[PDB]
């Protein structure tokens, strides 16, 4: 097998709904099936099979261990996955490793994974590839090492995945792993705005960059940006100067004075949001996925923007469609791609959390939208399950 | 691999009982198992395997989400699929996009799945090559663009693919892609009887000619035909001059006043129908079944005609066996053919519907009756099922 | 790839307890799984792969579709396979066909399956390659036109089947089909002790003969014995003269005065019983299985006899084991052979049918004897399951 | 397929938390799943995927079948196993053979399987090749004939499996079978210390010896120590010398007065003890596995020695690592290897069984360490199932 590289993005103008797997539809106390309760999912793909991956925690629905399942991290979450397009029942699935934090991407011969575990103030990235435990990485700030949540990204056997570690109110200053064949050839130190990123959304933006849309949880409702070079190895970040700020929470659209630098109001908190490329030989289009609701986590919106940089534009975004309304959930989003014969299919996913509380199970829909055809997007995805059952 | 092409029938000269696929045999509420609630199944095969594909409501039996299941269009619809043999339960299927209306078609190296989905008055087709989301096409009419519901036919890597797009108790003009590779390279607008088409059920009649029998649901209980020109790509429709009316609802056979073009009364409603070919170097045979009540869905019958021209030819179909009694449920049929190593073989599948109302679960069952050896049709098929349980 | 041919056995003069395939182990009313309600299984092996057959009620345990499934015939039956190792349930399984009876064997390339269905007074024997239903074969004598319920044997791509039509209490007398690639390009009439033979095990004596050992239902306890010439393609039936009667019921060994060909008393009934061949250069071992109770389908033993005519030799078989005892259910056996790397291994299998009678489920358990190593056969096979749960 | 040999390991100095396998998260009385009731686990590698085997009462949970099930040896076991990452439900599972005592080890082109069973004062090894039954072994010492619980190791086609048979009270010389291909070309006679030696887990040196680390349940509470040399066919055994005990139960470390070989108190009983080697081209790293408690078999520690003679070392071994702590269930441990592309990734799992009694289910959950990176062994594993439920 020859290794993978970024092609030009199929062609298309528009995002439209793909396919929803909503595992729980399946989970009533009268049915007899045992779909694994899940967060954090991703979707990620090889030259010829997508796969969905999830982090389980070692629970089905029904079942007796719903009490911790709203907590995220513990000695029994696992990184797991299915085919793209299985259901994630407890047989459908492979468990990977123990990892409450988890990554992975193809390299055109072989699946890398990705998954953090060990106790918060000296956690482990642990790398598998295939089926050998090749290599692991250790807490630098000892505060809970974690890592994407989304698919890293290979090109020629390299594969690049973002790591940080540091306080959720504080800094956390980010890392990226240059990953081959499963062992750490080398760690990237990032330039700029470093003092929060995280659950960094990375995608190729040519043969030469690597864009991520990340997430700051302590200063800003603006997401960090990072423009990683793969040729010269050597990361810096910024804040995304957009008026359409895509964070959560965040204030009005345009609410944050200032020049493109300025954090505005800390809005403590944040959440992972979609980001993938479109790639043409002549403009760059970069998709982006934001919540409804400007203070929860419900709903999900479609935005676009081609050519510009993102450092330094403040214009707004453009509106492209919603995906999921206000009272369905929108909470994790990113960015995938699927290799088609000659270009590559950008897709955003969304997790939809089914979140009733502490006091029963907590799990997640995976909604897929995926550049295809033109005109504007058509219609928006329900999960459809009533917790109740 | 090398493009898949029309051959000649394997020999033969009557149908047997092959398959009957009764999902819900394992569906009680004391059983352990979970078969997806379908509607509207279909058979297509590649050179080397064959699927069962089907529009589920995405729930299960046993399950808690029958409310609903007896509508059609929602958003919550997927076009699913196992292996043909295989059961499909929630774990057996795989779901490959979300549509509440479907085709797809093998060309010889790849998948093609067509899906429609979106609101009634701006539906989309959307197609899917493998795993990648390829291209789309609009509504035209802008009343629910919709498809098939039965295989597509590819010859040479173009396949063709029936779409029509209208009122159900008015005009339904219909259209033909022209689709390689999985995208949209040419729209095909048949000349004609077009008012209403839908539902075609198409196949090829040589290597120049696909030949549909369809549904109009709005004007006669006679099908309408279409021949199909795969060297000029020209389609002109026209109705079945048979005596032996082959829609339901429809009059004694006979009936109609008229020449071969006359609607004769609207008989508001139809189905779709099964209709698959068998090609000799010498005749052509044209399999037809048809339900055995002329008012509802119960039973279906086996009808062949060995050349003549359906549109002009007056004469009765030839009874070849019933393949369903008027007990057992007959609602939708269609045709499609097993790759043998050297010719083909033409099957005709009917969906066996249980029907209790709307305050309970809906599904379907397949039962399969392909062309094998000589004398006469022996026995036909029940689903077995028990609604209460 | 290339035919297959009978090669040598591999070394080894005992057989022992190779695996139990006790599906219903599994069926408690408080377990979660589905296994298969069959009868009549049978394993046939390819060069790579051995496959579990049996005829399901298309129901499963626990299930509300008990009634019936101790008879035979009916619209439900199929046909079905696992990979042999894997348990039969609902959605492990494959469905082939419908068929009430059936046979399947692999001739180096492909599987062909044999299911025979339809009304009692005219049945019909489909044949299926793999994918494709390839051909049929009609009722002769217009009396439950059935089949082995073991393997055919393939001997460079051409495939041997026993069918048998007439009375279960009089004359049925039985044709031989040969199939190549799934259609049926010779029917086989024998010679000789024609009037009753059913059921026949066949395997292969060598590259120039197939041997069956039979049941004969109507008139005699001892069993009817086929010898096949494969070059001349011509077969010839009479009584294995032996003392040690195989069928079940029986009188006491050697109870029967006369020559090799007297019947005896009637004893109304039988049995399919097992029999394998051992080809050595200088010897033939042939194996055979027989219920421990002279009356009853309980209990299975093991006897072998090396070189002599079965038609001709009135000696004992030699007792070789106690595979079930007489408190274990020990309904129908037969032989298959599993292909190693340069010789063939001879196995017997037990169907352990579980009777409670009429108004509960009626299903049975596999148990596997292979021949391997030396000394005398160790240990005997239970199977397990407790009907009540 | 080309032979496989053991070649370096791939670089680390420590183990961390890699997989846990806990089938019965699943059991739940309310879940809808159907995990096997097993015991004796081990995990064995080809040059492509790792596989879980175990010793199943062929019984799941829930079920009505748990009486019995903390017995070890009976009619109704078998081994099973999945593909490593998967859980071992009644229908993921494959059943290779009956057998209360197994091994399994992968030559670069096959599977072997050793199973045995049979009577106590009888019993027999048995081997598979794949799919066939290829040879057997007898009991020498009548007195239960059984083997290692752990992966057999393979060297350029010929594997190594080390058999016991004798009391568990007294005597019990231990044999090795050299396999080529399923069928016994050799048996080794060990020299030295042979009066008990079972269980024994057993890996490469080097090219020219294995090593087993064993189990004395008679007289010591010092692990017997074998060196086998594989160019001379021979083997000889006798203590380890090393203070840190690692039979259970044991005395304090540095305990037991005298020379290397004394046996010291009895300390009747022990069990089978996690061994795994790290090949460097310098060095060899021995890896070691004991329960905390030192009589009970809860918790499980890591501990390592590089170089030295292990039967003239009275050094105390290095802790490397609470793996279990003493909360958790600590039984069997055992080594195996994983394939990575050019080294090869030592491994301990340790079996963590779920007792509760005679009056209910008894299974094991499986926990995996596997060498990766440096620093220190970082978490701890726990199975995370409520009996209760
Ligand atoms: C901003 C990072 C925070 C705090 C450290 N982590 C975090 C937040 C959320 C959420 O719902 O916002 C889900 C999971 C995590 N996660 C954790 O708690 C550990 C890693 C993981 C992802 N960051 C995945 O479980
Ligand atoms: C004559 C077409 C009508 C009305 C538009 N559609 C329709 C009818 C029936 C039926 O039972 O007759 C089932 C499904 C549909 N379908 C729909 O309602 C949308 C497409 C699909 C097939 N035509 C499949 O769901
Ligand atoms: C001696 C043949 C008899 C009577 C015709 N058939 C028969 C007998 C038994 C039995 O338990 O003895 C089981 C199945 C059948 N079978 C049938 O009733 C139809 C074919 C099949 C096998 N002979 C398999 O179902
Ligand atoms: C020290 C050997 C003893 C006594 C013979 N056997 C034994 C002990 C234990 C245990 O929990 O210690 C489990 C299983 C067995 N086993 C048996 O009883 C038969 C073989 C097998 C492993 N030795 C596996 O079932």
């Amino acid at each position: 097998p020859e290794w993978t590289y970024p092609r030009l993005s199929c062609q298309g103008s528009t995002f439209q709904k793909a396919l929803l797997i909503s595992p729980h539809r399946f989970g009533e106390i009268k049915g007899n099936s045992a779909p694994l309760i899940i967060r954090e999912p991703f979707v990620a793909c090889g030259p010829k099979e997508c796969r969905h991956f999830a982090l389980t925690h070692y629970a089905a629905q029904p079942g007796g261990y719903y009490n911790g399942t709203r907590k995220d991290r513990n000695k029994l979450r696992h990184l797991v996955s299915v085919k793209l397009g299985k259901i994630p029942t407890v047989e459908n699935s492979i468990f990977h490793m123990a990892a409450w934090s988890g990554s992975a991407c193809h390299d055109g011969r072989e699946w890398t994974y990705i998954g953090v575990d060990g106790p918060d103030n000296d956690a482990l990235v642990k790398i598998k590839y295939g089926e050998a435990y090749t290599d692991t990485y250790h807490s630098y700030a000892h505060n809970i090492l974690r890592t994407q949540e989304s698919a890293c990204n290979c090109i020629g056997g390299d594969c690049y995945l973002m790591i940080t570690d540091g306080s959720a109110s504080g800094i956390s200053k980010c890392r990226f792993l240059k990953i081959r064949e499963g062992r750490i050839i080398k760690e990237i130190l990032p330039t700029g705005r470093v003092e929060h990123t995280e659950e960094c959304t990375c995608g190729f933006a040519s043969n030469k960059t690597i864009e991520c849309a990340c997430r700051d949880n302590s200063y800003t409702a603006k997401r960090p940006f990072v423009k990683l070079n793969v040729e010269t190895d050597t990361a810096e970040i910024r804040l995304m100067c957009t008026k359409t700020y895509l964070d959560t929470p965040r204030p009005d659209d345009g609410s944050i004075a200032g020049p493109c630098e300025s954090n505005g109001d800390k809005w403590l908190g944040g959440i992972k949001g979609g980001f993938v490329h479109q790639r043409m030989a002549s403009k760059i289009g970069r998709w982006y996925s934001r919540t409804m609701s400007k203070t929860n986590r419900m709903g999900m919106e479609l935005y676009v923007r081609y050519d510009g940089d993102p450092w330094t534009d403040s214009d707004a975004l453009t509106l492209s469609g919603v995906m999921v309304s206000i009272e369905e959930p929108g909470w994790y989003s990113f960015g995938f791609e699927i290799k088609d014969k000659k270009c590559d299919v950008p897709c955003i996913g969304i997790e939809m959390v089914h979140d009733g509380g502490k006091d029963t199970w907590h799990s997640a829909a995976t909604a897929i939208y995926c550049l295809m055809g033109s005109g504007q997007l058509l219609w928006d995805t329900v999960t459809g399950v009533d917790m109740a059952l």
